């Protein structure tokens, strides 16, 4: 046989290049996933990840509840933080013993997979009351905010989509929902009568996810790299797999 | 009046066959329920059921941890238990104080009511990360299973259909989400645009229902036999109640 | 050694105590007790027996 | 075939007497059980049995303290009992902050099964430090109890033997040992040179039982009555099943 790394006969190298090549575009086929990820970050330095994997269109949609740090099997201030919320949904509303809640997110990153159409990425960022607008009456109710989202790249492919946004002042207190649909640059509308039940069922076939990792060396550890997902870290620093044309 | 039992003026016996028959023909027209059951058993001999009942389409979708024993009341280990899914998650990720967890599921049977189409029977089990195959690139969202389902009979009569698979193994670690599509024999495709917000909407009024019953046999009578359930034993007993022409 | 000695107890941590004399209590004499499950996971699901090698086979006895 | 029970020729019912009698005589042969159970009563109406089952000799001994109520999963003044015995153990020697601890036994039965040699029974009835005989230096480490034990009888067979003392004095703070050996009419010595190793197995292989009943009724339901075990209630009523030449 030819030699290895010297001729057009290293299948080997072929096969392993297509493999890589068919798992990017598979990604980005009608057949493949769209993912969203959000990440809630704590000033204990705990982050909340909630991931949604499913095909056509995904979404995340939160209470500001929800998207609070639960230490789960410790304590938690249960009865207190009620009271928190109680303040945090109208001025003056509770009887809490603090001030700021330490289970307030501090930080919000939303990344969408590689396969997201970024001009198909909405976002309703919504007042504690879970209003997107102030008052329902003038609120529409997303915001198509593609346009902020960056690349995350590696070796100069692009390997997802991040918008990150810090919630550092007090009055900072949201409720969350982001949405994105699948590319698809054909004319074969998936949710157009040949496909729309399937789109129906995609949602109740999307699979979720959901954990706090006690921090974002953890993260990047045991959540990102091992399941060949994409991240920007505090540093601006880039993870993920390039996959096309690759070896 | 005629005596019962030997002519065709039996009046109380045509209508007690038609009350049958309308009930098995109502629930497979488009105008009826189509409905999911995951039963998710547990070592201690537990059962939780979850079930989703809707019209046209229905599904469900849950977490890895989700699926695992609650004690509604009882202590948990819920520490433990959260460091028991951190291990699960990334392997040596954790540090639990047990090897198993006797919480993790020991088998999952999904049924589906006898008005789906089992051709239309969608099953995403995940990675304990809710991922369907082992990385979201190379994921197909989900496997059509169909061909795996038995037919639940009585009285020669399909009664529902049922997907039995056991997690015996260390390494079952599973999300799960499953989805049917009710029988629609006609042409007139339920999500095309005269009826698609009805589908919308059914998604909205899709009523569900989550319960741990303590034992197989509390399962049998007080939550599948009350209710006309179909149902597959241990022991390959069918159960339901068999209607069409039938008095 | 006992039925009740062979079950698994968690030095140090929970065991369900009262639950577990309850199920004791049925597995003593069926529908004997008030347990809140069908099986314990505390039961051995098996038992293997080792001797050394200077017993003598023919001697064992269970 | 002969009428059943007509003739000679029901064998069904030859059977039947030889079936029991193989039992009563099995129990009697040197390759069969000699049991001893001791009762415990409490004045909550609550019963401690201790159960031993061995070849060629049987025996249970216990501490002051383990002779004592345990209520499992419940709370027992653990703390104040530790305190009891050491005022039970030396007068005025604890801080407990009760005169007469309700988890001391009233009341004592031995029973032993009808394979016992009555003239073998010995028991050890010693003090709350375990002295035989008020000091170890003139104690006689048992007494030959065996022409106190009563013969329960069924159907006039004897199926066990009992001795039964009341503690119902504030002095009445006991250790216990007993002890019976096995019938031998043979002038075989279970325990000379030839088979004496099997008698140290003996030792080894005994199984015990123990648990707390409620009340005597449960005893007598749960306990006695399932196992065929002879027994001796309060209102002086013998319970066990006659076996030898009966159908
Ligand atoms: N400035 C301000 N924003 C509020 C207040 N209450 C709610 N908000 C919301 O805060 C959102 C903007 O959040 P930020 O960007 O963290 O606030 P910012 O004033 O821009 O401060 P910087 O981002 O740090 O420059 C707006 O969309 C408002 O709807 C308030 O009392 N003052
Ligand atoms: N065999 C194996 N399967 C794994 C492992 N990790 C995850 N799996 C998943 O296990 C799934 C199959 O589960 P099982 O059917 O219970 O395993 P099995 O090897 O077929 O064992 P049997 O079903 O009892 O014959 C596969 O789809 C794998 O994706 C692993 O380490 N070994
Ligand atoms: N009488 C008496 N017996 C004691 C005392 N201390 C220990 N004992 C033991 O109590 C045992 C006898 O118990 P009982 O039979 O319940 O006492 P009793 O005086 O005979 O009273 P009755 O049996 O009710 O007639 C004896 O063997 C003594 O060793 C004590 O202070 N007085
Ligand atoms: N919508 C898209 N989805 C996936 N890949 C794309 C898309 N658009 C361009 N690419 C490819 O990704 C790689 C990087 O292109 P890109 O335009 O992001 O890099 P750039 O010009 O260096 O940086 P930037 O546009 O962010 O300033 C190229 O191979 C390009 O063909
Ligand atoms: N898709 C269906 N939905 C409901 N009923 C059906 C369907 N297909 C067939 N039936 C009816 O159900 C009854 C049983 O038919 P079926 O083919 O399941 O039994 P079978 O041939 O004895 O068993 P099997 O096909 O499982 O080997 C018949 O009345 C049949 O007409
Ligand atoms: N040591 C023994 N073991 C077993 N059975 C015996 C023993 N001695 C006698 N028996 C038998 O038990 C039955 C009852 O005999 P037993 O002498 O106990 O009754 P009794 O004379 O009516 O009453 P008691 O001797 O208690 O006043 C008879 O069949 C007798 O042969
Ligand atoms: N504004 C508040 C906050 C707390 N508490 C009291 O604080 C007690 C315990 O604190 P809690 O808020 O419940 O937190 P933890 O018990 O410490 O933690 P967790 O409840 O999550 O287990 C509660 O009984 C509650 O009555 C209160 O009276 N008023
Ligand atoms: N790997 C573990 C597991 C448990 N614990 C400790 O175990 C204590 C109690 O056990 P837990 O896991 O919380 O279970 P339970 O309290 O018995 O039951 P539950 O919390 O569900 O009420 C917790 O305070 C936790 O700190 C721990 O330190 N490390
Ligand atoms: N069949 C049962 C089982 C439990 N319990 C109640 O459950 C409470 C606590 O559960 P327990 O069985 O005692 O287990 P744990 O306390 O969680 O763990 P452990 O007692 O071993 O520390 C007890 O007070 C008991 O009264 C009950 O009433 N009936
Ligand atoms: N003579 C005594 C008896 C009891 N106590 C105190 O009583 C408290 C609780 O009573 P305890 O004797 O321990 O019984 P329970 O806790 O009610 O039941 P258990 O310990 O068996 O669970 C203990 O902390 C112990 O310090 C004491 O100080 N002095
Ligand atoms: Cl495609
Ligand atoms: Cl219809
Ligand atoms: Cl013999
Ligand atoms: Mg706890
Ligand atoms: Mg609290
Ligand atoms: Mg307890
Ligand atoms: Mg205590």
């Amino acid at each position: 046989a030819d030699v290895a790394g010297t001729s057009n006969r290293d299948f080997r190298g072929r096969e392993q290049r297509l493999f890589n090549s068919e798992q990017y575009n598979y990604n980005n086929s009608l057949n493949g996933e769209v993912s969203v990820w959000v990440y809630a970050y704590y000033s204990d330095g705990s982050v909340l990840v909630i991931n949604k994997n499913s095909q056509y269109k995904v979404g995340i949609s939160e209470t500001f509840k929800a998207l609070k740090e639960y230490r789960k099997g410790q304590h938690n201030d249960s009865y207190d933080e009620y009271e928190v919320n109680q303040s945090i949904y109208y001025p003056n509303g509770g009887d809490a013993r603090k001030f700021h809640s330490n289970a307030k997110p501090r930080a919000i990153q939303i990344i969408f997979s590689p396969s997201v159409n970024v001009r198909t990425i909405k976002m309703a960022k919504g007042n504690a009351v879970s209003v997107p607008d102030e008052y329902l009456q003038r609120s529409h109710p997303w915001e198509a905010t593609g346009i902020k989202y960056r690349k995350i790249k590696r070796d100069g492919e692009i390997v997802g989509y991040s918008h990150y946004f810090e919630l550092p002042h007090e009055y900072n207190s949201i409720s969350l929902a982001v949405s994105g649909v699948h590319k698809n640059p054909s004319s074969y509308n998936v949710g157009s009568a040949h496909n729309v039940m399937d789109v129906f069922q995609s949602c109740d076939l999307a699979l979720r996810f959901c954990n706090r990792y006690w921090a974002e060396l953890e993260l990047v550890n045991h959540y990102i790299s091992p399941n060949a997902y994409p991240y920007l870290d505090i540093n601006n620093h880039s993870y993920g797999v390039a996959l096309s044309n690759r070896q």
